[PDB]
């Protein structure tokens, strides 16, 4: 266990980071109190209810869609019949919303269980309904389900490791639409962000997620932001993650 110094890579936002290679068990952690807190996971928590989904066969592959209906929402994207690839990549809420609530509650809590999510807590499964947003919510999304980011790099190693029950064809269309580029042909990264706001203490909860195996090696890793400035967002916690990438595991 390595304490290091990435501040320079944030640019004076606010946040941590861990980077652990669980075969020669190294761990890299960058403010160690943040690392250590639990947050809502936001839209870091479609890695795990992709695999949930997959598991319950609510989807099947790479290609599977959910039915869109017809609804109206701003993101383009998002108003077409889409796969879970593209559902994954434009972090389609609506997409993961029919998903998950296809699946009956027990069963979720004993997959969160079984991968030491967090706090495991479903119970407010709506989500963060005062917020406005209706059946735009969920338990993952700042509501009831927290998970610090080094719980979050543990549950990805035993995902991406093998060492969870999920099939292997599963995890694997996981990495497939995981996978990023970062125009450097020597890493593979994988990875999903996640945005939200904490009302109650008044900092963004900023996520980028993943993994990267660079030559044999493979590192797990979670970078978070709790800055106060609501421009801070996960789209810009993965650019700084990519700075850490490229300046230390290059
Ligand atoms: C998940 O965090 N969310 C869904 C969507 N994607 O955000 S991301 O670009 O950080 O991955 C918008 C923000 C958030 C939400 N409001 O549900």
């Amino acid at each position: 266990v390595n304490i290091v110094d990435y501040s320079d890579c944030f640019e004076g936002i606010s946040g941590g980071a861990i980077f652990c290679n669980t075969k020669n068990k190294e761990y890299n952690i960058y403010n160690k109190e943040l690392i250590e807190t639990r947050r809502s996971p936001c839209s870091t928590f479609k890695i795990v209810s992709t695999l949930i989904g997959l598991e319950k066969g609510v989807i099947n592959s790479k290609e599977s869609v959910m039915g869109y209906d017809g609804t109206d929402y701003p993101n383009k994207n998002w108003n077409k019949n889409l796969s879970l690839e593209e559902a994954f990549k434009e972090s389609c809420v609506w997409y993961y919303k029919k998903l998950i609530n296809k699946v009956d509650a027990k069963s979720v809590q004993n997959i969160l269980d079984d991968l030491k999510y967090g706090n495991c807590d479903i119970s407010e499964w709506e989500g963060d309904l005062k917020n406005g947003k209706g059946h735009l919510n969920g338990f993952w999304l700042e509501s009831s389900l927290q998970i610090s980011p080094k719980e979050q790099v543990q549950t990805m190693a035993k995902i991406f490791e093998g060492d969870t029950n999920f099939k292997k064809e599963h995890i694997n269309i996981l990495r497939d639409i995981m996978a990023i580029d970062v125009n450097d042909a020597n890493i593979n990264v994988y990875g999903k962000t996640g945005t939200g706001f904490d009302e109650k203490n008044k900092r963004v909860d900023a996520w980028f997620v993943g993994m990267l195996e660079r030559e044999g090696d493979t590192y797990y890793f979670a970078i978070k932001s709790d800055d106060s400035n609501k421009e801070i967002t996960g789209p810009k916690v993965k650019e700084i993650a990519i700075n850490i990438i490229k300046k230390y595991y290059s």
